[PDB]
């Protein structure tokens, strides 16, 4: 099942990093196996309501705690392929006082790297990039 | 079922890009087939409560993670047909310090492209366009 | 059932546009027919829990994605009949830097149109109109 | 049942406008009748789970769409009887740049009307009045 | 049951106003009686699921509509006994442009009354008092 | 059960005030006894669904109303033991216009007390302390 | 089970502090044991619905109260391994007026420590670090 999940993630391009892809495949396989085991246990007569409630509460806690990380990952997934964000392109992010200017040097799944005029490295989150005005020369 | 979903999406005009329409049709067909299979499994006696809980948690996670993308897509769907946003039209978006000025050159399902006086390309999200004051000369 | 829903919407005045009224009547009729069919299927013994869960998840996704559109529509519904917002009336919306001034020329279910001193057309969303201070000369 | 709901609303003073009171009484009577009918249908054996789910989804959509209207109505209900907000009283609402000054001339369930020094009519929502500093001379 | 609820509220000090205490006691007694009646009806065989769903939806609507009022009441409950907020004490609430200065003259369950240097009466909500920096001379 | 809850709270250090600890122990004992009684009542055949729904709605209302108080209490619990916040230590909280400067004199479970240069007493909520930049000389 | 949870946490690197790891292992073991006991009790016939509802309400209260702490912990987990945040590295966090400048001296699971030009110690929460522009020389 891990191989199937890895192939699915690689084909759809959701995850490109081999380590992250392997970790996500393992997590998904474990979750599916646990769901199948819980269904089988509930079929024969075992009351699975407390287990379902505990699993749901734990999952909700994990999801709500990692909201920023998930949003940044989804923003990186969506922003992939954008023509304005390319290596060597001078872009400006934000409007007003909260403005960021630099040249794109490297792209990551959590941060967007820009090089300022003075040479400083700017780490702009993909979430900030999605919901902001992007100015490209 | 994929053909039916594609025809539905094309007729209602929700999705116009053939690739996005095909992907959405495949996703919808898979979801409907999974729901039907789960209902059939639960009819004969298999306890489908853990499977339903896991599917609901995963769906909630996916929906909450892609909130910005979904909002931008819905904003693009709603804003289609607006007379103020047309090619060659000089429009101004925002009020106060957070203001954006340019001429509409191209429209997308995620970004709105404007050409500044200096020639810079401005990428204004459709979500920003919906909930802001639009000034058209 | 579509005729009944159309008559209901026309009588209560929720929707005045014939196209929007027809679309909403069709959507409501389809939803009611689906609910009745699901209830009938569940009566004879078919496990409708997965179908109910999938329908609820899809409905929640659609509602959360169209939150801004629904809020604007409700704001337009509520603001109808206001004496301050009439054709030819000079009104001012907002306080401080985020201020909008103009004369009302046309009203829509999504935008409020104002004419500035220079002749620019201002598109103020009804949601912005509801939760803001309105100044009328 | 409509008469009972109207008498209840009039006695508790929640709604004072006869038209709004009649509409709310009709809505409440319809909702109670529908709930009773659904309970009776479910008693004899009809599976009412899909109907309950659809009704809950529709109610949640309506509640979330009318959030601003409901909040303003509740704010008007709470603010009734306040000594600072009386006809002919010069009051100031807000702090800093977002400040509003005028004399109270008329009170409504959606807006608070103030007369400026120049004679302009200010429409301050009751929600803005509740969560703001009120200065009364 | 109304007497028991009134005694409970008086002993715990949650509500001190006799009118508010009586209204809350009546509401609580009605809610408990309704819950007991619904449980008794469901025991003999009546399907109480639609009634439970309708009651839950109505309660959620009422709670969400009165969020500001409930928050202000809880803030007043918590802030009671604070040494900095006493009659005749000169206090300052807020930081930066959004600042409020005055002497405490009277305390209420919804507003905090301050007397300015010029003699104006300031109505600061208890919610604003809780989540702000308080400066006491 | 009250003694057990008091010992648990004292050992884990969640609550240090004897009055608050006693009140929380009483509340927890009452809640556990009510849950056990409801389970016993539902075992013999009594339909406990309306009671569970009413208890859940009341608990959700209480939790949502006391959100600020709970957040401040958790912030005080987390911030305990911090080396920067000690008696006699000159600390600065906030960035930009919303800045607070003073020397720590006393610590509470709801407020943080600072002494300004002029001698004024500053009441900074623990929630404000947690999510802000702290500058310590 | 405590040993298994401790080994799991140590291997995945979620928690590195031995005290926090031991506390989390104890909490997880207690939760799993309680869920298993509740399932066993519900299997033999005991109505576990009130217990499940009470446990879910308590868990939701605890999760919502510790939202900031959980978010900071997840931010610290995610930010681990970042090259820009290293000892002796001069970094700048924030844009506009809300800006923070200093050299990284020590890293914690709740705060990020920076040394200013004057020698002051700055405590920047990891949540603030994640959702902000980071400037590294």
């Amino acid at each position: 099942m891990k191989r199937f999940f890895n192939r699915f993630y690689l084909d759809t391009g959701i995850i490109a990093d081999p380590s992250q892809r392997s970790l996500a495949s393992r997590v998904s396989a474990f979750l599916v196996q646990g769901a199948v085991a819980f269904s089988l246990l509930g079929t024969i007569g075992v009351d699975t309501s407390p287990l379902i409630a505990a699993a749901g509460v734990t999952g909700a806690t994990i999801v709500f705690a990692c909201k920023d990380f998930g949003t940044n990952f989804v923003a990186s997934i969506v922003l992939s392929g954008q023509q304005s964000i390319r290596t060597g392109n001078l872009v400006c992010i934000g409007t007003g006082l909260n403005v960021v200017k630099g040249k794109v040097v490297d792209w990551d799944t959590r941060y967007l790297y820009l090089r300022s005029s003075e040479g400083h490295l700017l780490h702009v989150p993909n979430n900030m990039v999605l919901n902001s005005v992007v100015t490209w020369e």
